[PDB]
């Protein structure tokens, strides 16, 4: 089988903390009345979720309502708990209260409202603020497993950063197998696309990767796979395929045979080349070093989010 | 001509802005599982029409309580599950788990979350001021909760409210006699245990409301800071309103009967005399004076009224200066 792998940051905090804390299962949920919150217009539409924008009839301040398809009873209680041991934490979405309607009995979770609206020092400064949310996190020990633009809220006038949706977040425990069905398509880690495991927080660091390389060469997304296995081979398109089986050889992964018409040969490419006369402006060797510290298949030579903060890159915030 | 009409300070319309599946409880269909997934473990207790059970859920090894009803009134049962369905998950309120019927028997049986009672009299010996601050704060989340919901618990006692004091973790079971409370209607006084039972009751005052659970509430209260069990202690629902009158005294019970034209039940004549209204520091003694504070004197004298809408409301209650002390 697999050779184990484990988190080389915040390894053992949930060993060291009392069941209660990580034991989402045991969690007791206390459902308040929606009746103190007036729906106002709706905003989106997600998965399993509508997102209102609300009113706090006690305080007539503005929230934000979400109202869940209860599809997966376990996986709501994981939520709510993530959100509630995060709550107040650095750029982390404020859960403000657990509600259902008194007819419906549909769950909700009412969070902060955020008043969702580039230079070189713009994307430096939202980085460091993405890295201070998963710095926290990670120490709290949850891994996001949902890094991606849409889930990071920017109030550019306030200059104000949140990443939202916690929905697919867990709790790392040393050893532990995670399903690797999570993130989305565009931002998901080599680990997942090879169903490796075992793997950690440094998931999340592989999706902040892809979006640093989005916003520094104006490439939208910038591994644009068409399904999860040809996901690979866009990574592999870049990255090249030499690395990819030292990767799975290191860790005694059994390639899947869907990879075997499609991942075909290629050549590591140097980030320079994606550089143009639209980006060059966001480019810089700092930038380019630190991209290259993030996007790496083994996802233990990675940077963490500590060590990503310490890096030249944010010399400037 | 008759009472004078009176209506909830507090959601008061709640049901009315509600569609009828909400409180039409005899239109709700009830559909009972298979009680095969539940092997009962040992009687927990007895109560009129109903037996308790520990259980184990078979399908994940978890305890839970069977309480398995004696069904003599099928407009009950439907009420007590519509309200539970309604209630599930709320701040304290008993979690209704499932609802099933044993194939053999076919009787009818609730299936509640398991709540670990720590005995009351070893936590009585050892219960402190800020204990009965902090648990009197988690009742008060109960019924602020069910009242804005549209339900009068209406039998809030302490066999009513359980506690796992190593959790620090308080349920109000016993939703059998709850009622969704409708403005203006007449409801039936036979409600509460004796000792718990509001004036209102006492006087067959009908058009009553979420205030009768704060007379109830007021009368655990002052059972628990002066360490008297129960506090008005009447024989019968006559001589429980005189028992009250040698507290409160009879001056202010004619003012409330009074103020709503009730007319008082010839039974009482011989029977209640003549009382002064007594101060509540009267009833401190060495034994409960740690558990007393004129806090403790003025919050108690805002629950313990004759008339009904002069009570405080739970969320009134949650603001007094008696909780400064707890989150
Ligand atoms: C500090 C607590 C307090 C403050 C103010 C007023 C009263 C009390 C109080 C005093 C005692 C109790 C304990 N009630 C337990 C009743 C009970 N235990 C049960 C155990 C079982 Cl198994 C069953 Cl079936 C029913 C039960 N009902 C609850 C309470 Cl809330």
């Amino acid at each position: 089988g697999p050779v184990p792998s484990r988190a080389r940051v915040y390894t053992d905090v949930n060993t060291h903390r009392p069941s209660e804390y990580w034991d989402y299962e045991s969690h007791v949920v206390e459902w308040g009345n929606q009746d103190d919150y007036q729906l106002v217009r709706k905003l989106g539409r997600g998965k399993y979720s509508e997102v209102f924008e609300a009113i706090n009839i006690t305080n007539n301040e503005k929230v934000v309502v979400k109202i869940l398809k209860p599809v997966k009873k376990k996986k709501i209680k994981r939520e709510i708990k993530i959100l509630e041991n995060l709550r107040g934490g650095p750029n982390i979405i404020t859960l403000a209260d657990i509600v259902k309607d008194p007819v419906s009995r549909t769950p909700a979770l009412v969070f902060e409202h955020v008043n969702n609206t580039l230079t070189d020092y713009d994307i430096r400064f939202y980085m460091y603020e993405i890295l201070k949310a998963l710095d926290y996190c990670h120490s709290m020990g949850i891994m996001h497993r949902d890094v991606k633009p849409h889930n990071v809220m920017i109030d550019h006038e306030h200059r104000k950063l949140r990443l939202i949706d916690w929905g697919l977040a867990e709790f790392y425990h040393p050893g532990q197998e995670y399903n690797v069905r999570v993130a989305s398509r565009y931002f998901k880690g080599p680990e997942l696309l090879v169903d490796y495991q075992m793997y950690d927080y440094s998931l999340d660091m592989w999706s902040l990767g892809c979006m640093l390389a989005s916003m520094i060469f104006r490439k939208e997304p910038f591994f644009h796979g068409h399904d999860n296995y040809d996901q690979l081979v866009r990574i592999a398109k870049v990255l090249g395929t030499e690395d990819l089986y030292d990767y799975i050889d290191k860790y005694n992964i059994e390639l899947d045979p869907r990879f075997n018409d499609i991942l075909g040969r290629h050549s590591r490419k140097r980030w320079e080349r994606f550089v143009h006369s639209e980006n060059q402006h966001l480019v810089s060797p700092e930038a380019l070093d630190f991209l290259d510290k993030l996007l790496r298949y083994d996802h233990q030579s990675r940077l963490t989010a500590r060590e990503a903060m310490e890096h030249p890159y944010f010399y400037t915030v």
